RNA sequence: AUUGAAAGAGUGCUUCCCCAAACCCUUAACUGGUUGUAACAGUU
């Protein structure tokens, strides 16, 4: 039982809801975005099994393999330790995807983003082989973008941390289906990527303010018997 | 390769041009370094 822990000092990401005329984003990267980034890294390493007729089904089978090697659908988690905040960006995005209306149709969409400093990302596996563990360790890097291509990501280091079975407060995401008894945040982040199911995620991140805004930080973590230590502090990852 | 793939709030704009801190305006005036005092006494 090992956990792939990756540190990335990415500046921004954009992952919106079912949104139009504006794209308000999640406070933390969704599991789907992390899985897509890992699939991109795996494809970049070697397309010995990810190369086929179409890119759509190739990405679909890459995500299927990732889910198969992960314990379950809601396995990969993300946890910040720096105060992250949500800001707004107005960019001229094309809206030609609508019914007709030529192809150069573009409007100034308020594509808002989320600024931060540093986050931890944990992947849960099922005792993968040494060759595959090395492949995923070298796939833990090459995360050169998160969410949209307008905001990129940059990993710092990757490691294989052990659960070590110590009781401590947690900071990583966990599904709300089984977490009821545990200052609390909760939304849906589409854990299953859509390539052409119903669950809600929980985040231990509050709102806070400085003058009239909200910069999201973490306070009063709940108690979970599963936690580990890294970089001198203590984090907590839920285990199904 | 990620509710993500494509993605200009962006494209031109003299805060500009005109406009004397400008004009009139004797530190000016009245007023002594002034007054007294042997380089002196004495010397082959």
């Amino acid at each position: 039982m090992d956990i792939l822990l990756v540190c990335l000092r990415f500046p921004f990401f954009s992952v919106a809801k079912r949104s139009y005329q504006v794209r308000t984003s999640f406070l933390l990267p969704p599991p789907s975005a992390l899985k897509g980034a890992l699939a991109k890294g795996l494809i970049l390493l070697k397309p010995e099994k990810y190369a086929s007729s179409s890119l759509d089904e190739a990405a679909l089978k890459a995500i299927k393999e990732i889910e198969s090697k992960l314990v379950d659908i809601k396995a990969v988690s993300v946890a910040p330790l720096s105060p992250l905040i949500r800001n707004a960006f107005l960019l001229k995005r094309l809206r030609n995807l609508e019914s007709g209306s030529n192809a150069e149709k573009s409007d100034a969409m308020r594509r808002e983003y989320t600024f931060t400093r540093e986050l931890l990302v944990a992947y849960i596996f099922k005792n993968l082989t040494q060759e595959e563990k090395n492949l995923y360790l070298k796939a833990a890097m090459l995360i050169d973008v998160i969410g949209d291509t307008e905001s990129l990501a940059t990993p710092v280091w990757a490691s294989f941390v052990k659960p070590e079975d110590k009781k401590a407060p947690l900071a990583f995401s966990a599904p709300y289906t089984e977490i009821y008894s545990l200052r609390m945040y909760i939304e849906k982040m589409r854990v299953s990527p859509e390539y052409s199911q119903e669950e809600i995620f929980y985040l231990p991140i509050e709102e806070r303010r400085y003058k009239r805004i909200v910069y999201y930080a973490r306070i009063y973590p709940p108690e979970v018997e599963k936690a580990l230590t890294v970089d001198g502090e203590v984090l907590g990852i839920w285990i199904p």
